[PDB]
């Protein structure tokens, strides 16, 4: 407490020093200062020390534009909502000069807009949904999840592999040190450069293989843990003492199957060593260690024994020739899934989720101002809501008509069976409540003139009589929506 009053006063004194490799600690450590409050009112000044510290950096800030994206999925309080969505629009600046992670940006877009069905509160989620059109327009907590390795037994085909890879290991323990060539003695006198461990491989015993054997078996058993395995293909490949005719595993190029598994093997090693660090010094009276931060931020220099050691276990597999196997693109490839995913979210506009009608539809307007396959299904997307909430065309979704064609204004002005009958089906659902309500006819006028900016035969004399029905029904302001579509 009495030294925990340091944080209270320094919410301004560590701010005024506001006015690219070793600065990664503040994107890791100081990101967790406000995360302790994610001092009460004074924590809002920590946003000014962070939401402005990201934009004018962008080397490690390129790895911090989606920093809390490993915890923005675990947002929901109010500071967990503003730790991402307020820095969402500023996350296009890092990939502005740089425009492996373009599919990870949709993880907090296809779920947080679905978590927008769980909640004023959407004052920060609305413009950040258009920042997802900017994070894909400029380029184009986090708990470790441990898995236990030794549950399975060593397969017999990879026992000719644990004796060849360990035989190469004592070469690789010397190929990094062959310019000096260190040898065994009896006493560890490192002033005269002798090691007590430099013994050859062909004179090994039943309890000294385990220095070589155990890094391989924690690197082989964890391949079978994700529904993946190893298949078969064709075959392939001074001084004196233990002098080998060896080859290096820092110049052999890899396969494309192995990339998503070996970078997951470091993610596997981000869930073993990030748990093996919790079993060494914390039970003796230790303190708080910062390695529980989000995933794309923290230092990787300890992981050089985990990112460069999780590839040569399977670079050596390509020596043996074994078939390692895995069995704005995503904003466009899932866009027909999105127009079918928002229309499936159009049925719940009648029965929190009524804000989901406005959090999903009105945010794709700039996405339609930046881009009939998905647009012809989006013309009838609100025709599921104006049929499901057809009695009221249900709290906010009964009066979401003024924002309904507002996303179809930018979609209609930005462009023969996918538009023939259904162009005047949802449009008449706006002009059908024109003189019941005037928030539907004010958007139907921009729906009837949504073709004069892009250039309804059947709906020409149904609205022309409706112009002759609402000529004085003010519904004369609703007459300009039914008189602009009668020829």
């Amino acid at each position: 407490t009495d030294m925990a009053l340091a944080l209270n006063r320094y919410l301004c004194t560590a701010v005024l020093p506001l006015l690219l490799f070793a600065g990664t600690e503040h994107h890791a450590s100081l990101i967790d200062s406000l995360l302790h409050t994610v001092k009460g009112c004074s924590l809002t000044k920590a946003q000014r020390d962070s939401i402005e510290v990201c934009l004018l950096s962008p080397s490690m800030m390129q790895h911090l534009l989606r920093r809390l994206v490993f915890d923005v999925p675990l947002l929901n309080k109010m500071p967990l909502k503003l730790l991402t969505n307020h820095y969402e629009r500023c996350w296009k600046y890092y990939c502005l000069p740089g425009g492996a992670s373009e599919e990870e940006l949709h993880l907090s877009r296809k779920l947080f807009w679905g978590i927008f069905d769980a909640l004023y509160e959407q004052e920060l989620f609305k413009l950040a949904l258009p920042c997802l059109s900017a994070v894909a327009g400029a380029l184009p907590n986090f708990n470790p999840q441990p898995v236990d390795t030794s549950n399975i037994t060593i397969p017999e085909k990879l026992e000719y592999f644990i004796n060849k890879y360990a035989e190469h290991s004592h070469d690789k323990w010397s190929m990094d040190k062959l310019a000096n060539g260190w040898i065994y003695g009896e006493i560890y006198s490192d002033s005269s450069k002798v090691q007590p461990l430099m013994k050859p491989y062909k004179l090994l015993s039943e309890k000294e293989k385990e220095i070589y054997r155990w890094p391989i078996k924690e690197s082989l058993k964890t391949m079978l843990a994700w529904g993946w395995r190893i298949e078969r293909t064709r075959e392939g490949d001074a001084a004196h003492g233990y002098s080998p005719r060896a080859i290096d595993m820092s110049n052999v190029t890899l396969s494309r199957d192995l990339h998503a598994m070996a970078e997951m093997m470091a993610e596997n090693y981000h869930n073993i060593w990030a748990k093996k660090k919790k079993l060494e010094l914390e039970s003796k009276g230790g303190g708080n260690h910062p390695l529980l931060v989000p995933y794309d931020t923290l230092t990787a220099k300890e992981k050089a024994k985990d990112r460069e050691k999780a590839q040569d276990i399977l670079k050596f597999l390509q020596i043996n020739g074994y078939a390692v196997s895995r069995g704005y693109f995503l904003s466009a490839a899932s866009r027909p899934l999105c127009s079918g995913g928002h229309a499936s979210n159009k049925e719940k506009e009648m029965v929190f989720c009524k804000l989901g009608v406005l959090v999903r539809h009105r945010i794709s307007l700039f996405g339609n101002d930046a881009t009939l396959h998905i647009l012809g299904q989006t013309l009838d997307a609100r025709t599921v809501m104006k049929t499901g909430l057809e009695s009221v065309k249900f709290l906010d979704n009964a009066a979401e008509d003024l924002e309904k064609t507002m996303e179809n204004l930018k979609q209609g002005q930005f462009t023969t069976t996918v538009a023939l009958l259904p162009m005047l089906s949802s449009l008449f659902e706006h002009i059908g409540q024109h003189q019941f309500l005037e928030d539907v006819q004010v958007s139907c006028y921009r729906i009837l003139t949504s073709l004069y900016a892009l250039g309804v035969e059947r709906q020409r004399s149904a609205l022309g009589e409706c112009l002759a029905a609402f000529a004085g029904a003010a519904f004369l302001e609703t007459h300009l929506d039914k008189h602009n579509i009668y020829s």
